[PDB]
């Protein structure tokens, strides 16, 4: 049951600024996503969504608009970065998404990943373009994706971000099968 089909698809268009930028990932990319947290919504894994890198706070905007539209009033949105921080909140404020269900976690990875205030995920989506960010996000917030998660890398394909990724499936012995997006990105889902 695929609830305000058009409002999504008329919010991905406007997110990539296709009308006449909140978001560069494209269109793709933004169909993943969609289909990646109707899919937890839909199989009941539970958990809140967390982004880290988000740069206009788009594909963020993006995961509140899809609780919007299924009418879950219960999982929050974490937008994890450093920042412009007015600037995103104000991007949510545009589309009226600046509410309770949008948590913003300011600082360096460094200090903020390891003690933030998440508890458990079904959504983790990570901007990878370098090493350290990319092992302080999934070494922090993957042990709290829930069974059934998606996890998404949107640099993926790049091939130090690529490298990055394997060496930290290989230490947690995590072999679920990577699925490509568009030949940049790529996800998988954690095993039941
Ligand atoms: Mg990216």
């Amino acid at each position: 049951p695929s609830q305000n089909a058009l409002y999504l698809d008329l919010l991905k268009k406007v997110l990539t600024n296709t009308i006449y930028a909140h978001t560069m990932i494209g269109l793709e990319r933004l169909d993943n996503l969609q289909h990646c947290v109707e899919a937890v919504l839909a199989d009941g894994v539970p958990g809140d969504f967390a982004e880290t890198g988000v740069w206009r706070g788009g594909a963020c905007i993006f995961m509140r608009a899809v609780l919007q539209a299924f009418g879950d009033t219960g999982r929050t949105v974490w937008v994890v970065d450093s920042f412009s921080l007015e600037t995103v909140r104000q991007n949510f404020a545009r589309y009226g998404l600046l509410d309770e269900q949008v948590r913003f976690l300011p600082g360096w990875f460094r200090d903020t990943l390891p003690t933030a205030p998440i508890q458990e995920l079904a959504v983790l989506r990570l901007d990878g373009d370098l090493y350290e960010s990319t092992m302080d996000s999934l070494r922090n917030l993957y042990p709290k994706l829930s069974p059934g998660g998606f996890v998404i890398i949107d640099d993926y394909f790049l091939p130090s971000c690529q490298d990055a990724v394997k060496g930290f499936r290989a230490e947690l012995g995590i072999t679920e099968p990577i699925h490509d997006i568009d030949g940049q990105g790529a996800y998988w889902r954690r095993s039941w």
